């Protein structure tokens, strides 16, 4: 194949310009974001039913919808979360592979068929169907600095111009704001409605009879009388805009004139829509944009068009306000693929700096600089043939592929001129038997690489597609890599290499390049006696071979495995909790005493605190809240004494001693989608034992055998302490023989303490709606219950605390659900130092206790990680059996591939004693290194036993050929040693954006290639005597 | 997209439905005509009727085996409890009553309702206390369940639900109720999700009632009376059987 | 309703949420004083018709928590529109006995 | 402002999407004939006989 092409190189050479064209034309078309599509798509429905308990949006909303949803496709567990503020959330989880639109609309029509199930007051809010993968790009964060305006004034001007603009852009997807609208908020009071005979169902009448769209026809309406002229489109009446008509709406009016307006009934005026949350940015309150990208589109000039499009609206926000961008993964990526271009340049420039210290011309020195890029364009085409995006996984896999993607061009290059300098010949006729010495070897390369990297493609989940980008980016890679070195290398080599003569080696040119051809023939003829003499007798070594094969096995069983490396994401996560029954002052002194602290004597480190109350990952309400700390650039911030897992002891270190609430800081993983755990995550949910109370002291006993347990290590429950709440008992006899209804009963305590939706109102042409409460402090005490007045049937006022007594309860304020049965979700941690399997384990014994009809199930990361624990023992054996009919293949026998797949444990033992001696875990970074330093063993262990092969097939002896071959190919490894680390090891000294994944990264690679050279080139040729003496 | 072509074509008219029609829910389901298997329950110490396990297989096995793979659509043999109030005219004439409005106070009197908060949002300045405030829960159990009012004199003389009509649980539909073997039993007839293999379904149902298995009540069984995977599965091995003895014949 | 209402009431809010969709060209849309609107988001070329209506139909379920109750009760009808007409099937009455 | 719609639109990407189709196409005439022939003198005189 090479042979034909070696003739005439004109073919071969547009071949390459074909291959770097489709590679340039599919540069400006790929989609670039900072992780891929990894998360299980999760399909998240929400719901804000106002002013509602915690059980009563569950039994009304919950168990409606669940049970109702019956046959979706790849469907995998289903939650729940019934807030006591009102909301609910279900997180309808599916399978990997299953696109999320047809999810989402599958999910969406099983809906809105138990839509009409659901009672009137939710299915008026409207049901929201949105996808829940946490992948954000930016937070555009919206403040306002003088206090003038509070946060639901920001989210209205959010919403009214500049969600516009916003969205007219090219690459932004859905979004969501904090907070929403305005609405028009009327305050009624008791005292005004015991004034004058009326209860709120009368006001909620009235607003509603006199403010609706009313279909009035047409003048002149078809059909038509006869000798009809005129046409006129009539309208009747129209939603009121403004406050002022509002006030005008009449409740109530005798026929002599004396009327009762809204007016000294209400107090209208636009406020807010839901009141519960309440963000505020380093002291100014806030409301801001989560941007999430759109598929197929480009993260970075889409980015700058969100800056451009904030940067024209400017000059037309009110004073005061600033836009602020709290969040924002645009560096990271950028960071992540300048690395890679750095190290691109650095490695082409630094293997033409090592191949012209080892070879002396310049013209063949020049044709890796060449041929490299080549193949460096040409798989992002094949790349985008398969349908990727351009990640950080991916990146990373390509700077892992950089230095085995240069040694086939090395390689070739090498063998060209040592034919060259051996026997002297023209340079077309020495390139062809080069070419047809390694016919076979260059195949038998891409068949052994292929076999090594794509069984590791066939995982399932997170995991599978986290190493499916690796595998396909670094198989795109060999199998591109050895048809540019088979096809177009060779024709370049008989175009513009320059001879050499028979037996020169230039000993005479003085100098420094003189001296080092002396040095390193003195250490090439010395290495010839060397390994005579560790060959010539063999015996105690290969008990020194399988020793440190022993040291393997005993050194891979120590250390922990993780799922993946700790990264200095950027953020922190500060959670609180106030005790039980806490307004939401209280919450908030301890919020902006935490964020004051972490200003004022943290300003090394923290640049902002958007910081929230109401809301946590644990449960909303009241009683609640976060502090979404954002650190510092990597550029600012130098050594190891501002790094995120030492910020967050410095933070903890002074979180015990805030007394007032439990705050906890926990560092987000290196995945924001599936993350917010680090550990592993399990429902106790109950099959058969009915009762909250019953699954409650399970979680209580559960709670107090995992902080025992040593293997276990803080373990705390995901849900909610129990908050006190006040109940009423409606005496009905006596409200029934005083003569009230008790459907004006249940108007009026559904809508003077909680809201009711009533109508749509229209200001600046925009449809927003109306809520009706009672007055902020008409509602606020157990003894203020004694305000409210309904009506009697005779037209007199019942107080009332004549036919309702109260009594204190205490139940819970988040309950959810998992498969249909209730549960109480806890997050674990695995003990430090120990795996994630022998945590789980040890938390699957402590549920031999739990009461019988109390069961377990698995969730999270989890559920993915016992599954897919059953492929890794089966497919690597699947992987050494097909490597062992490759070599069976190339090698013409049965028993000396054992002298090639005998060597890839000396690749595996660096790797594991460089990360066994600095301290890093055992993640899927260092194991596609380990992976790809396996694969470099076999790369040149094949072409050392091949050439020993082939010097017995010459016609002498075994131990002749053995010390032969490896006296002959010494040079292509230490090539190959020196341009690959020295590549390699800018990537662990440095540090920057995603220091973690570059340390876990690099010095397994280095670590193993290094002990893979020192020990191959000595105990190879000594693998193949051992098995030829056979 | 089958589906969902039908379901927007079907969301465009189910408006015009009637009103109780509209609030029984509507499914539309990839079911092939065939039934797969149907998984029965029968009682084997006789203190379960026949509702009562119907009951307890739409309570608690059907969900479980509905989110399954490749179940598509089921049909129950029976159906749960729902508490009816079997109403009579002689009591109803005795306090002159009509039956709506036996059903305007069984639906104004056990409503679940949006109560709010104790300390809810805005907070007046200076306040701190937040509780959930809980208006009427609904009604559970039947003797909670009788003490529903119908109409009251103010002199304190009032009527009840237990002294117009007869409360008691029993099924949502007397229909259909099947029986297995002579012993009074039920069952969920299953059929197959279209596009979807029967084996992988099969072992996903047997899965699911497996793990179902150790939380039923003692006196209860999971009997199998119909499937049409053992058949195929014989095919299968038959087929297999047959190679494996062509191939020793040709030897 | 008359025009300019139906227009800031259902169509700024729909045409604020139909944007964003992968391969889209234009979205244009239209009202009526008779009251109805169309509107016809049009995508670039080379997509499934049928991933497309699903897109469509999964992105307007956002804009019915924003909408009024008028429009709710009567359900929005999606459907793929070609602007060319194939056929038009008419009967006629030979007799002059009877109307349109 | 002014945008083009419907045939318009479309007759402007013609208009903007033309001249990539004939430097492309007449670049690949280029390639195919430096790739069959192998010479740099016959693809440029189909080049400029074209």
């Amino acid at each position: 194949m090479s042979k034909f092409f070696i003739d005439r190189p004109i073919f071969a050479w547009v071949i390459a310009l074909v291959i770097m064209l489709a590679g340039g034309l599919s540069i400006l078309s790929l989609p670039v974001n900072q992780y891929p599509a990894i998360a299980p798509p999760a399909i998240a429905v929400q719901v804000s039913y106002p002013g509602a308990s915690a059980e009563t949006v569950q039994d009304t909303v919950v168990q409606v919808i669940e049970q109702q949803m019956n046959g979706i496709d790849n469907l995998r567990y289903i939650s729940s979360e019934s807030n006591s503020d009102g909301s609910m959330t279900i997180t309808v989880t599916f399978e990997q592979g299953t696109d999320p639109d047809i999810a989402q609309v599958q999910v969406q029509n099983k809906l809105q068929l138990a839509t009409p199930l659901l009672p009137q007051e939710v299915q008026r809010q409207g049901i929201r169907v949105t996808k829940a993968v946490k992948n954000f790009l930016m937070v555009v964060g919206v403040v306002s600095t003088d206090g003038s305006m509070t946060k639901e004034d920001l989210s209205n001007y959010i919403v009214s111009n500049i969600q516009d603009p916003l969205s007219r852009t090219k690459g932004v997807g859905d979004f969501q704001v904090f907070g929403s609208q305005y609405s028009m908020r009327i305050w009624l009071d008791p005292a005004k409605l015991n004034s004058y005979q009326l209860t709120p169902g009368d006001v909620s009448s009235a607003i509603q009879a006199q403010n609706v769209q009313i279909s009035s026809g047409q003048l002149g309406g078809l059909p038509a009388v006869k000798g009809q002229q005129l046409n006129a489109t009539i309208i009747g009446k129209t939603r009121l805009q403004t406050a002022e008509q509002f006030e005008n709406i009449l409740l109530k009016v005798n026929p002599d004139g004396s009327q009762v307006r809204l007016k000294d009934v209400a107090d209208v005026g636009l406020g807010g829509q839901d009141y519960s949350i309440n963000a505020q940015f380093n002291g100014s309150p806030a409301s801001g944009i989560a941007i999430k990208l759109a598929t197929g589109a480009n993260a970075l000039d889409t980015a700058k068009a969100i800056r451009q499009t904030i940067a024209n609206l400017e000059p037309f926000m009110p004073q005061g306000m600033k836009v602020v961008y709290p969040y924002d993964t645009t560096p990271v990526v950028s960071a992540s693929i300048h690395e890679v271009v750095k190290t691109l340049g650095e490695a082409i420039l630094l293997v033409f700096l090592v191949m012209y210290l080892f070879l002396q011309n310049f013209r063949a020195t020049l044709i890796p600089t060449i041929a490299v890029p080549v193949v460096l364009l040409g798989t992002f085409g094949v790349l985008a043939a398969f349908g990727f995006s351009i990640n950080t996984l991916t990146m990373f896999g390509m700077v892992l592929a950089i230095g085995l993607l240069v040694d086939d061009a090395i390689v070739v290059v090498e063998n060209v001129e040592r034919v060259m300098a051996e026997e002297g010949l023209s340079p077309r006729e020495a390139a062809r038997k080069s070419m047809g010495q390694i016919q076979g070897a260059l195949v038998g390369i891409a068949m052994v690489l292929s076999a090594v990297f794509l069984p590791m493609a066939f995982f399932g989940g997170s995991t599978g597609v986290i190493y499916r980008q690796f595998s396909i980016t670094i198989v795109s890679a060999m199998a591109l890599s050895v048809i540019v070195a088979l096809i177009l290398t060779p024709a370049l080599c008989a175009t513009m290499l320059k001879p050499i003569e028979k037996g020169d080696h230039g000993e005479h040119k003085g100098g420094f390049f003189g001296w080092f051809n002396r040095m390193f023939l003195s250490t090439t003829h010395g290495y010839e006696r060397g390994v005579a003499s560790i060959l010539k007798h063999r015996a105690p070594y290969l008990l020194i071979y399988v020793v440190i094969v022993a040291g393997m096995i005993w050194m891979f069983t120590r250390i922990p495995t993780a799922f993946l490396p700790d990264e200095d994401q950027g953020v922190l996560f500060a959670q609180v909790q106030t005790p039980p029954g806490s307004s939401a002052e209280r919450t908030q002194v301890v919020v902006d005493s935490m964020r004051e602290y972490l200003l004022e004597k943290e300003s090394s480190s923290v640049s902002s605190v958007f910081t929230v109350t109401g809301f946590n990952f644990a449960g909303r309400g009241q009683s609640s809240g976060m502090a979404f700390i954002m650190l510092k650039p990597w550029e600012e911030r130098p050594g190891g004494e501002n790094s995120v897992f030492e910020l967050a002891k410095r933070a903890q270190m002074h979180f015990f001693s805030f007394k007032d609430a439990m705050v906890f800081a926990f560092a987000p993983p290196s995945v924001l989608e599936l993350g917010n755990a680090t550990g592993f995550d399990l429902f106790l949910q109950d099959q058969a034992g009915v009762g909250h109370e019953v699954l409650l002291q399970a979680r209580n006993k559960f709670l107090m055998l995992a902080a025992q347990n040593p293997a276990l290590q803080r373990v705390r429950p995901n849900g909610m302490s129990d908050e006190p709440q006040y109940k009423l008992e409606i005496d009905d006899e006596k409200a029934s023989a005083l003569g009230v209804s008790l459907a004006d009963i249940n108007s009026t305590v559904s809508i003077a303490w909680g809201s009711s939706y009533v109508n749509d109102f229209i200001d600046r042409g925009r449809v927003k709606r109306v809520y009706l409460q009672g007055r902020p402090d008409a509602r606020m005490n157990p003894d203020d219950l004694s305000k409210w007045y309904v009506r009697n049937d005779k037209g007199e006022m019942v107080p009332f605390n004549a036919f309702a007594t109260g009594k204190w309860e205490y139940g819970s304020p988040k309950l959810e659900r998992y498969n249909g049965v209730p549960a109480m979700e806890i997050l674990g941690e695995p003990a430090p130092g120990l795996s994630s399997g022998d945590a789980m384990a040890a938390v699957e014994e402590i549920v031999k206790q739990l009461p019988k009809g109390v069961g377990y199930s698995w969730t999270g990361l989890s559920y993915e990680e016992r599954l897919s624990g059953s492929q890794a023992p089966a497919l690597y054996a699947l992987s050494l059996l097909v490597v062992f009919l490759c070599l069976a293949a190339l090698y013409e026998s049965w028993s000396i591939p054992f002298s090639v797949m005998l060597v890839v444990p000396l690749g595996v033992i660096g790797a594991l004693l460089a990360t066994s001696m600095r301290g890093l875990s055992n993640d899927v970074f260092f194991q596609v290194g380990l992976l790809t330093t396996i694969g470099l063993s076999a790369k040149n262990a094949i072409l050392i036993v091949e050439f020993a092969k082939e010097l017995h097939e010459q016609g002498k002896g075994i131990v002749e050929a053995a010390i032969e071959a490896c006296r002959m190919r010494l040079r292509p490894i230490v090539m190959t040693s020196l341009a690959f680390i020295l590549g390699v090891v800018p990537l662990a000294i440095s540090t920057g954006a995603g220091s973690g994944s570059q340390h876990a990264i690099g010095t397994g690679v280095i670590g193993g290639m290094v002990t893979a050279t020192v020990l191959a080139i000595f105990w190879v040729p000594l693998f193949y005597v051992a098995v030829s003496t056979l």
